[PDB]
């Protein structure tokens, strides 16, 4: 048997949402279903997963002294990094019908187009 | 010898681009500064000095996890950090004629409200009169 | 033959010690072994490992005082502090050889059982 | 008329909740502060001037984890801990004092670097109107 | 078939080039060249393919390609060590190939100690 | 009663170990400060206050500013963001000052922000007391 399935994120997702990856790449077994974002196992087995997920996250101020009007002293506070990866991968043994998929717990991912920043991916490595 | 002297602390949060009010008045000698405006009115012209000090307010992630059928069997984070506490301050020396007004004006952002803590602060006292 | 292994890390590590990952999801074969840390070589061939490990900020207040009541308050604030070091290696392994993560230096978080940090591998060729 | 004005560095670390010791002492005009205290005590009646710069002590502990086959490395990865940096706790005030009436920079949580003779942070003050 | 390649950065790279991982830890099938950081496809099928490549803080873009295609992408951001790193499932045919290459920054030279990392293996042939 | 008072803004980029050169001059009264040395000249002996304010440029990231004395250090101030923001290095000081020393600010390191006229990097002072 044959089950490998890669795809990568379009839009931006956020909150407790099931990500969402469209941009399919590779589904072999047609397993992998983007309007779901979830992968049903078939063939029961092993299987590797792994995803890398890319966060979408600077502040300032400014402050002016000003007699009637006219700036005579400028100041600016500020305190700028913004993207930032949540990545992970396991081996899971998968009954016929198991649902795997990528969840957020808060927060919020960028969606890359067709970049594929954030990406999802999986094989079996045994069949049982 | 005249009085004029001032200091003033900001209560409430401001931001955009609009005058400070600094609200939490601690000394306004000359009672030349109005916390109702933020402005400091010149009665005595002459050399004064300013300064000021504004704290930028601060504020305080992404959770990404493989489920099967519902069930976490992994997680894992990106930290959204940096939104700490900064400040914006300058000191002047300014010429002032009678009427002329000073006061602190936010140019982008957001000044923390301090209550009566008096962490964002207004000052200043005549040199010199003309 | 059918190795594979997955395993998360329930505790806190520090220093230059092997990373214990003891919640052991997948393990056919029995060949990692969650008490040292270890996978262990018993069919010789050619192995996928991975490895993700969660790495686990500064504040001062100064105020004026007059007769001890505060006066004027400031702060000095610089607080990232959530962090990722993973790999992912093919290696050939002959029969006894160990495969392990190692701490050089830092604090990795433990996760307590919601796999935060994580190690696995499979055999892609037996010998 | 008269003449009270001050300024003084922090040698020594501080920390916690204590009163800052500014005891490089630049300026001591009237002798109104005091270095072993870190206090400034109203002698005149009057209106006066303070400001303090304080700098807050920085800090260099990054992580690293290897996949290793018998103890030798095959695969190494570092997460970084960037921040802690120095920066600054500064504020001015204008007040009215009564003779007897203490001044002081006092800690309200954290570490503030010791500059040694280098005058990082400071203390300093001075009399505006006498009453 | 055997197709398995797993190899390590040596050098600083910076621009646009393919990372050329000259650190070469296994190579069943040889036909990962380091020379020119190119998996070449020898057996067509579906393969495997993984990288985390560490950036020396201008912040550094790291992309999967095939035949200069980009097929994954990955940031490190400088607002300073922090990882561009990917994994993707591709069909493969004779001649293709597979590299990693900048697109804007500074990759670090992990001398031998194998901080940036490219590896790959055939999953099925056709 | 003598009437010395400055204060003056910083156009250009300055950096390294150079003397920040104030040349936005605003007030100046007893013309006792030169924008084209950056010094402040004691003309009547006397205890002086000055402050500054020194931007780092966001490209770098430390930057020191030390006002000095005869170039003698009387203040130190570092900003610091090892992201590259916009901080500030910024001191006061009260000083005795003898006829002929100078006063003026001097990077020791990193990259001062040139303002233009925005007076975002500023030098000031007056006297207190002549002697
Ligand atoms: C200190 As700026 C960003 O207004 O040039
Ligand atoms: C400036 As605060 C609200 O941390 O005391
Ligand atoms: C970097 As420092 C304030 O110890 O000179
Ligand atoms: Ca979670
Ligand atoms: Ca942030
Ligand atoms: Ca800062
Ligand atoms: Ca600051
Ligand atoms: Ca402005
Ligand atoms: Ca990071
Ligand atoms: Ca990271
Ligand atoms: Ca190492
Ligand atoms: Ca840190
Ligand atoms: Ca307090
Ligand atoms: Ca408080
Ligand atoms: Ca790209
Ligand atoms: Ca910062
Ligand atoms: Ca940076
Ligand atoms: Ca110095
Ligand atoms: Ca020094
Ligand atoms: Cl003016
Ligand atoms: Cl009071
Ligand atoms: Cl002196």
């Amino acid at each position: 048997p044959r089950v490998a399935f890669y795809a990568g994120l379009k839009n931006p997702h956020e909150g407790y949402e099931v990500l969402k990856f469209d941009d399919v790449v590779t589904n072999l077994g047609n397993n992998y279903d983007a309007a779901s974002g979830k992968f049903t196992c078939n063939i029961p087995g092993t299987y590797f997963f792994t995803y890398h997920v890319l966060m979408r996250g600077g502040t300032s101020m400014w402050a002016d002294l000003c007699k009637n009007g006219q700036v005579r002293a400028s100041a600016i506070a500020q305190d700028a990094q913004n993207y930032d990866y949540a990545s992970n991968s396991v081996i899971l043994h998968l009954d016929a019908g198991d649902e795997v998929f990528i969840k957020l717990d808060g927060g919020k991912a960028h969606g890359g187009n067709s970049n594929k920043y954030s990406t999802f991916s999986g094989f079996i490595i045994y069949s049982d």
